[PDB]
């Protein structure tokens, strides 16, 4: 009949086993089983945000009822699946879907209430076939469903229910919400326990109980786009298919078979010789990883398959409760589970000896390894590398910004804590405010920072926070409401945080902005929720937030000479909390105070300007030395304190750089020979020698 | 005719406002987040009255509430 | 017929946004809406490409379609990297144009691209200077 066409079982899909468990979700398959067993209305419609478990629970109910843990109502009704992308796609000619959707009606009709009718994407059905000569199929649906002789089952979602049925109300009421809800942490984990059995037997691998509570707790934390339960299933089976690739193929093997035709191609190539020797010493150590390597394949292809041994017998116990045959319960319990489990075990502690050419189990730094590879934000457990990268940070942003010890001692300090573990997880990493007078370091810092952690200076989220002289500010950055002009492009700061969660938002230049624009900042340094104008909230605690005012350069400059560097800090806090509220600078995480450059921090400044200078001129074709009188020069031309650091920028553009652009177009200077910069009287002359 | 409450909290700042509020929502609902948090620091221009209510017929959000 | 092939059939949907509103006629099923619950069971091995402000407009309008699939985030490479890139095509572009190309010209198309070019994106323009 019709059902044999267009309609798929679901409960031969949990009679086979063929259908994930579903374990959980109490209330909702009991109010699911109150509404379908009513008079009139016999239609639940299962309503959350995508992927909270919405086509599980008609999973469960379809698993419930052939377990028979139902009222004795239900048991015995079947769970037909409609798909309506089987009913369209034959209705070429006139009324050949209504044909189809009648005959449903009435092999349905002819059942007596025995078949639950099942429609996923409730959403999709109102106007499915509407054309010149039509019935748009709710108007075939809304006789049945009104009369209760039909038990549909809707599954959709939550703006598509407010896109699609309520736009139509006639349809709307035909249907009882059952407000599926995002489900809790807890909850998560039991669900991941199920599932864990599922993927295990499917992916080959073995997955750790810590690596599950781990995924839910850090999958709940980090990934804020999606909802659970969903996302910490993506982590699981991300990091099994990791973790079966990392099983398929070693990485040793890779290094000794290029070595080996390597060499194999250096002695055909010699045809003294020694490397015959060497090949076979180099070819008897690859076949013994190789044959290592198959040993190990065949143990962990034995251990999954008598793991997937046992939970064929887990099967055919509960065939056995659902049947009941007498000695096979004993029989399949006492001899096939704990024989079994205890050579899984055997094979257990034989592959923790055996596996050395590893990883072989799930545990939690694979879901740390796949979760930051997912978002961007650095999740994951150290390498040594990176932590001595991490340790040595100190010094690779003196390597940048000579002078400062305060605020690079305080960022390191704020990037170490975040590395560790030790972040308050509701607010952003740093929330710092760098003070001091004109020109001393501070984006210079910031693009330290960003060189150090993104090993790029163009990669930081800078607005500009002196184009925010009034309160269009405000509008441009977390996007037009709607109605409005730009509603369709959104902000810029929520945008640009969104792609890249883990970011420096450098705020330059803090205080040129209206007063009242530090409250975007209230909502952002105090929780990291930053709502833009499409509706949807922006997780920023996961951004280093660096804002580099100069509010206190008069006093800074004043006395920042025989005064420590405690009552300096809390004397410009006053100037600070004259300028600003007592609402804002309580949200920072440290105020730090620059400081005055001393001459030796402009003799070293004028280091680092000379070797990026060397580096633009031979990426020219160049090389220059220079005599340390013209360095000597360049520090003492350089010296004032009310500028700071440009005046060596421009002392060195003009007394090194403009006598030398007069010798290189001058067609004088033949690259390749040694430029000396040795002093004049007081220029500075360039010889080829 | 009315809601439950609506509390109009005072008191300088760091005090416990907001995490009362959210003491509530962990209470009520057993999760600290769970509840329609509006920021009114968004709301510095006239015009944006319209991201909560919504979009007026004919204009551009129209098809998604506030 | 991709289910008959038993998962052997790796699907390559470029252009992902035009898949979400495809056939969408009066009120009908799109492409959307028939793949919808054919990708989170797997049985399909769809993989996209789209330009990410066409992911912002044309998918996460629609969350469902939306979480089927997995963001793999793709960054414009560096320079180094896009020296690589220009080598290869050096050799490609050496069989097609007829002329011959030297280290020197590679090394400085990807800086001076990188450089002064502000619209299009490494290592695209790198190679639209080589071509040009
Ligand atoms: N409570 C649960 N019990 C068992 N599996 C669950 C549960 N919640 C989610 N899952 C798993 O989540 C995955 C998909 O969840 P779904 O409920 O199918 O999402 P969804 O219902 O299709 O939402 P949409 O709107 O249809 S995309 C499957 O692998 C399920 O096994
Ligand atoms: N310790 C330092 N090491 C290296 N360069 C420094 C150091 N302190 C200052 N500079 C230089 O100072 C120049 C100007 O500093 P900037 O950070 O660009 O100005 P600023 O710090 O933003 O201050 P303002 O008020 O914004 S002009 C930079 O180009 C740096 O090269
Ligand atoms: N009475 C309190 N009990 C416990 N924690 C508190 C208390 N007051 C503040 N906190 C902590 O301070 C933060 C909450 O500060 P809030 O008082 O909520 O700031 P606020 O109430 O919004 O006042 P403003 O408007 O931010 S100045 C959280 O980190 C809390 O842990």
């Amino acid at each position: 009949q019709a059902l044999k066409k267009y309609t798929i079982d679901l409960t031969e899909r949990a009679e086979q086993g063929k259908l994930d468990p579903v374990i959980g979700r109490d209330e909702e398959i009991r109010r699911t089983i109150q509404v379908l067993q009513r008079r009139t209305k016999n239609n639940p419609v299962l309503i959350g945000e995508p992927g909270v478990g919405k086509t599980a629970i008609v999973e469960g109910l379809a698993q419930r009822i052939i377990n028979g843990e139902v009222p004795e109502g239900l048991k015995g009704r079947r769970v037909l699946a409609l798909d309506m992308g089987a009913l369209v796609a034959g209705a070429k000619y006139r009324g050949e879907f209504e044909e189809r959707l009648k005959g449903v009606l009435n092999d349905l009709a002819k059942q007596e209430g025995n078949v639950i009718l099942f429609i996923d994407a409730l959403h999709t059905m109102v106007g499915a076939g509407k054309a010149d000569g039509a019935m748009d199929a709710g108007n075939m649906l809304k006789p049945a469903l009104a009369r209760g002789e039909l038990h549909c089952v809707g599954a959709t979602t939550l703006d598509e229910y407010r896109q699609y049925i309520e736009k139509d109300a006639a349809l709307e009421r035909r249907f009882q919400k059952v407000f599926v809800a995002e489900p809790s942490v807890e909850d998560t984990i039991a669900i991941l326990r199920g599932l864990k059995e599922r993927y295990e037997l499917h992916h080959h691998v073995q997955i750790t109980d810590p690596a599950i509570v781990a995924a839910a707790t850090l999958s709940h934390r980090y990934i804020a786009d999606r909802q659970l339960p969903d996302k910490a299933i993506d982590l699981i089976d991300e990091a099994a298919s990791s973790i079966r690739m990392q099983i398929d193929s070693p990485e040793e093997l890779d290094r000794l078979d290029r070595r080996i035709i390597q060499l194999k191609l250096e002695q055909q190539a010699l045809m003294l010789d020694m490397l015959n020797e060497e090949l076979s010493d180099k070819e008897r150590q690859y076949s013994e990883l190789e044959e290592e390597w198959k040993a190990e394949k065949a143990s962990l292809s034995g251990t999954q398959t008598i793991k997937a041994e046992l939970e064929q017998a887990k099967i055919a116990i509960e065939q056995a409760r659902r049947v009941g045959d007498l000695a096979r319960m004993s029989e399949l319990q006492y001899g096939k589970i704990p024989e079994l489990e205890k050579q899984l075990e055997a094979a257990t502690q034989l592959e923790g000896k055996t596996m050395r050419l590893l990883r072989n189990k799930v545990t939690d730094a694979e879901i740390a390894e796949v979760l930051a590879r997912w978002t961007g934000i650095p999740v994951s457990r150290m390498m040594e590398s990176e932590r001595e990268k991490l340790l040595r940070m100190e010094q690779e942003l003196h390597h940048r910004v000579i002078g400062q010890n305060e605020a690079v001692d305080a960022v390191s300090n704020a990037i170490r804590r975040s590395r560790a573990g030790l972040a308050d997880p509701n607010r952003p990493i740093g929330s710092f405010l760098f003070l001091g007078p004109t020109g001393v370091g501070k984006t210079e810092l910031c693009k330290a920072l960003a060189n150090f952690m993104f090993d790029s200076d163009e990669a930081m989220v800078r607005i500009d926070m002196s184009e925010f002289m009034e309160k269009h500010s405000v509008s441009r950055l977390v996007g037009a409401p709607p109605g409005y002009v730009g509603y369709e492009e959104g902000g810029y700061l929520t945008e640009a945080v969104r792609r890249r969660p883990y970011s420096v938002i450098l705020l330059d230049a803090v205080e040129k902005a209206h007063p009242d624009v530090f409250n975007i900042l209230l909502q952002v340094l105090d929780d990291g929720r930053l709502t833009d104008g499409q509706g949807r909230t922006v997780d920023f605690r996961n951004t280093v937030v660096i804002m580099t005012s100069n509010l206190g350069s008069d006093l800074i400059q004043e006395r920042f000479g025989e005064l420590d560097y405690a009552h300096m800090k809390e004397l410009v806090l006053g100037v600070v909390s004259h300028n600003f509220r007592p609402e804002f600078i309580n949200r920072i995480d440290e105020v730090v105070v620059f400081h005055p450059l001393g001459e030796q921090h402009i003799a070293s400044i004028a280091q680092i300007q000379l070797k990026r200078l060397y580096k633009r001129l031979e990426e020219r074709g160049y090389e220059i030395h220079i005599s340390d009188e013209a360095l000597k020069l360049l520090s003492e031309n350089g010296y004032d304190p009310v500028y700071g650091a440009r005046p060596l920028k421009r002392a060195i553009q003009q007394q090194i750089e403009n006598p030398l652009a007069q010798q290189i177009l001058s067609g004088e200077l033949v690259p390749g020979k040694v430029i000396r910069l040795e002093v004049n009287e007081d220029r500075i002359v360039a010889v080829q020698h």
